[PDB]
C-alpha cells in the first residue's frame, strides 16, 4: 500500500482512471468549465504516471484522499465560486475530506441537457471521440454529484456502444434514438434508485434495512445457506453505509471487498456467478449486484413445518426475534424470486404481528395456525394490479395508457403541477411498457424497481413543495405501505374546478410535425389541464372531446391553411367542448 495512486492507476488503467478522476471533480467542482477539468485530470494523469514509474517519486506516498483534496485546494475559482468549501482547505485529513462531502450541492442549479439533433452528435463523436463523449461525462457528473462514479462510467460505455452501431446506420435517427431513451429512462432510473437507497435508510431504518436486503438477497441466493446470507446482509449492510454516509473511495473499496469475498464463496452463494467474477475489478461488484437468480433447489419443503405447525414456534422466535424473522424472510424469499421484495417484506411483518399476539394467547398454536391464509391477499393485491394495469396496457399501447393514467391520476391529486402530472404519468407508462412485456413471474419485482424510484423522485419533488395531504401521507408511510398507500388515492372530492383559460386549448400547426415526444406532451399537458378544468367530466365525456380534438388535429393537419385551420376550428373545438361539460 506504498503509493495509492499508482495502485489505483493499475487496478484501473488509464482510460477508467481520467474518466473516474474527471468525474470526482466534476461533482465536487460543479460550477467549473468543462475545459478546467479537462486541464485537472491532464495534471492528474502526469502526474499518477510517474508513481507506477517510481513509487519513491515525489508525493506518490501519498494517501489518495490528501491528493484529492491537495488538488482540490489548488483551484484558484475555489473561494469565489464554492464560498466555504475554500474553507475546508485550512483543514488536515481526515476532516478535511469529511468537510469537502458535506459541501456538496445536492440539487446544483443547472440548465438541462438538450439533446442535440442525431447529425450533430455522430459528427461530434466522428470529429472528436473524446471531447464529445467527456464533456458529456462531466455534464452528468455535475448534475448528479452522488451518483456513485463507477456506475456513471459503465453508461458511457453503453452510450459510446450506442454511438458505435448507429452513427453509421442508414436512418441514424431511427437506431439511435430508442437507443438514447432507454439509456435516458435507465440512467435517471439508476440515480434515483440511489437516492433512494441512502434517504429509506436514514427514513425507515436498519432493521428495515437488513429486512430487505434479506428478502433480496435471498431471492438471488436461494441456494445459499441461511448463514451466508446473513453474513452477505451484514456486508452488504455496511457497505451501505459506508456509500452513503462516507465518500467514493471508502466504497469502491468497501465494493472491491464484498466482491472479492462473494468470488471466493461462490458455490456457497450462486452458480450463476462466473461470468461476473471473470470481469475486471472495477466492473465485478456491479455485474454481482445485476446477476440473474439462481435457480431454486427442487423439492422445497413447504414453511409450514418449520414456522407454523412446529409446538417451538413461539420458543424459537421468542430466543431470538429478529433471527426467526430473517429465516422466515429467507425461506420464503428463495420460494418466491416472483414477489417484490417490499411484499415479502409485508408477510414477514403480518407473521411478526401474529406471532406478537399469538404467542402471548391461551393457544398459541391455534391463533397462529391459518397465518398463511393471511398471507394469500397481501400477495394477490399486488399480483391483481398487475394484471389489471398490463392488459390494460396491452389494449391502449404506451401513449393511450400513459392518458388513461393522466385521467385517474389527475382526478386523484389535482393539485399537482401539470408537468408533474404528465412526468410522472409518461413514467409510469414506461414502467408498464418495461414491465408488462416480462412474464407474470418477472413483473412483480420489475414493477417494484422502477415504481420505487418513480414514487420516491414524486415524494421528494413533493416534500419540496406540497400540494397534498394525502400524497404527504404516503410519502412519509412506512416502506410496506408506501405503494399501496398510493394505490388507495381515492378521486379528490374536495377540489375546485380550475379557470378557464383559452390560451390553455390553443393549438397550432406546430402540433402535427413536432417530435413524438413533444407532440405527446403538448396534448397530455393539455388533456390534464382539460380534467383539472372539468374534474368531474365522465369517461364518456372526455372521450367524447378527445375524439373531437383527435378529429380536429387530424382535418387541420391535413388543409393547406393549417394557421387558419388551427385558430378558427380549434375556438369551434373549445367552444363544443365547454357545453358539453357544461
Ligand atoms: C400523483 C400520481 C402518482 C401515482 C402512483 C400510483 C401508484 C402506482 C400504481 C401502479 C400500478 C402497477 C402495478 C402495481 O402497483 O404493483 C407493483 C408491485 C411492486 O411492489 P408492490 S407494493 S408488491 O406492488
Ligand atoms: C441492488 C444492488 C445491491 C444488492 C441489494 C442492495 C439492498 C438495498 C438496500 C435497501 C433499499 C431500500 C429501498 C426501498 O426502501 O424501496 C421502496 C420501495 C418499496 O415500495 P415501492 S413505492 S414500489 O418502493
Ligand atoms: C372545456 C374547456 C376547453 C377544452 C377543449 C379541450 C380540447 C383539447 C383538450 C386536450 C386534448 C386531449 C388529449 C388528447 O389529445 O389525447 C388523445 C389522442 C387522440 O389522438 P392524438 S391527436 S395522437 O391524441
Amino acid at each position: 500500500h506504498k503509493s495509492e495512486v499508482a495502485h489505483r492507476f493499475k487496478d484501473l488503467g488509464e482510460e477508467n482512471f481520467k474518466a473516474l478522476v474527471l468525474i470526482a471533480f466534476a461533482q465536487y467542482l460543479q460550477q467549473c468549465p468543462f475545459e478546467d477539468h479537462v486541464k485537472l485530470v491532464n495534471e492528474v494523469t502526469e502526474f499518477a504516471k510517474t508513481c507506477v514509474a517510481d513509487e519513491s517519486a515525489e508525493n506518490c506516498d501519498k494517501s489518495l484522499h490528501t491528493l484529492f483534496g491537495d488538488k482540490l485546494c489548488t483551484v484558484a475559482t475555489l473561494r469565489e465560486t464554492y464560498g466555504e468549501m475554500a474553507d475546508c482547505c485550512a483543514k488536515q485529513e481526515p476532516e478535511r475530506n469529511e468537510c469537502f462531502l458535506q459541501h456538496k450541492d445536492d440539487n446544483p442549479n443547472l440548465p438541462r441537457l438538450v439533446r442535440p439533433e442525431v447529425d450533430v452528435m455522430c459528427t461530434a463523436f466522428h470529429d472528436n471521440e473524446e471531447t464529445f463523449l467527456k464533456k458529456y461525462l462531466y455534464e452528468i457528473a455535475r448534475r448528479h454529484p452522488y451518483f456513485y462514479a463507477p456506475e456513471l462510467l459503465f453508461f458511457a460505455k453503453r452510450y459510446k456502444a450506442a454511438f458505435t452501431e448507429c452513427c453509421q446506420a442508414a436512418d441514424k435517427a431511427a437506431c439511435l434514438l430508442p437507443k438514447l431513451d432507454e439509456l435516458r429512462d435507465e440512467g435517471k432510473a439508476s440515480s434515483a434508485k440511489q437516492r433512494l437507497k441512502c434517504a429509506s435508510l436514514q427514513k425507515f431504518g436498519e432493521r428495515a434495512f437488513k429486512a430487505w436486503a434479506v428478502a433480496r438477497l435471498s431471492q438471488r441466493f436461494p441456494k445459499a445457506e441461511f448463514a451466508e446470507v446473513s453474513k452477505l446482509v451484514t456486508d452488504l449492510t455496511k457497505v451501505h453505509t459506508e456509500c452513503c454516509h462516507g465518500d467514493l473511495l471508502e466504497c469502491a473499496d468497501d465494493r472491491a471487498d464484498l466482491a472479492k469475498y462473494i468470488c471466493e464463496n461462490q458455490d456457497s452463494i450462486s452458480s450463476k456467478l462466473k461470468e461476473c467474477c471473470e470481469k475486471p475489478l472495477l466492473e465485478k461488484s456491479h455485474c454481482i449486484a445485476e446477476v440473474e437468480n439462481d435457480e431454486m433447489p427442487a423439492d422445497l419443503p413447504s414453511l409450514a413445518a418449520d414456522f407454523v405447525e412446529s409446538k417451538d414456534v413461539c420458543k424459537n422466535y421468542a430466543e431470538a426475534k429478529d433471527v426467526f424473522l430473517g429465516m422466515f424472510l429467507y425461506e420464503y424469499a428463495r420460494r418466491h424470486p416472483d414477489y417484490s421484495v417490499v411484499l415479502l417484506l409485508r408477510l414477514a411483518k403480518t407473521y411478526e404481528t401474529t406471532l406478537e399476539k399469538c404467542c402471548a394467547a391461551a393457544d398459541p398454536h391455534e391463533c397462529y395456525a391459518k397465518v398463511f391464509d393471511e398471507f394469500k391477499p397481501l400477495v394477490e393485491e399486488p399480483q391483481n394490479l398487475i394484471k389489471q394495469n398490463c392488459e390494460l396496457f396491452e389494449q391502449l399501447g404506451e401513449y393511450k395508457f400513459q392518458n388513461a393514467l393522466l385521467v385517474r391520476y389527475t382526478k386523484k391529486v389535482p393539485q399537482v403541477s401539470t408537468p408533474t402530472l404528465v412526468e410522472v404519468s409518461r413514467n409510469l407508462g414506461k414502467v408498464g411498457s418495461k414491465c408488462c412485456k416480462h412474464p407474470e413471474a418477472k413483473r412483480m419485482p420489475c414493477a417494484e424497481d422502477y415504481l420505487s424510484v418513480v414514487l420516491n423522485q414524486l415524494c421528494v419533488l413533493h416534500e419540496k413543495t406540497p400540494v397534498s395531504d394525502r400524497v404527504t401521507k404516503c410519502c412519509t408511510e412506512s416502506l410496506v405501505n408506501r405503494r399501496p398507500c398510493f394505490s388507495a388515492l381515492e378521486v379528490d372530492e374536495t377540489y375546485v374546478p380550475k379557470e378557464f383559460n383559452a390560451e390553455t386549448f390553443t393549438f397550432h400547426a406546430d402540433i402535427c410535425t413536432l417530435s413524438e415526444k413533444e407532440r405527446q406532451i403538448k396534448k397530455q399537458t393539455a388533456l390534464v389541464e382539460l380534467v383539472k378544468h372539468k374534474p368531474k367530466a365522465t369517461k364518456e365525456q372526455l372521450k367524447a372531446v378527445m375524439d373531437d380534438f383527435a378529429a380536429f388535429v387530424e382535418k387541420c393537419c391535413k388543409a393547406d391553411d393549417k394557421e387558419t385551420c388551427f385558430a378558427e376550428e380549434g375556438k369551434k373545438l373549445v367552444a363544443a367542448s365547454q357545453a358539453a361539460l357544461g
